[PDB]
């Protein structure tokens, strides 16, 4: 297997993780993929992302 | 310290590891690359080691 999905789900189908006001290191605290570009919905919430590949890389 | 495998490699360079009669799952059943968009070279070839070398950030 290689690069498949992420934790970028379906907004309204993303399974909370939390708070809305949730944020990277408060999320991270219970262990899931942080996401606040859409309001209404929660920011916290569980991802699908699956790879082989390592687990760090670069976004600048 | 972080090296990974492609197979976005040259077909005559290419290192054959499976014949091109060879099924997504008969390559991949070793561990090797399977490209059967390329004719005439071999479709099941291994994989290629590649680095990257910082110099300022990571996006390099």
């Amino acid at each position: 297997e290689a690069q498949t999905e992420t934790c970028t789900v379906a907004p309204r189908e993303r399974q909370n993780c939390g708070f809305p006001g949730v944020t990277p290191s408060q999320c991270a605290n219970k262990g899931c993929c942080f996401d606040d570009t859409v309001r209404g919905v929660p920011w916290c919430f569980y991802p699908n992302t699956i790879d082989v590949p390592p687990e760090e890389e670069c976004e600048f």
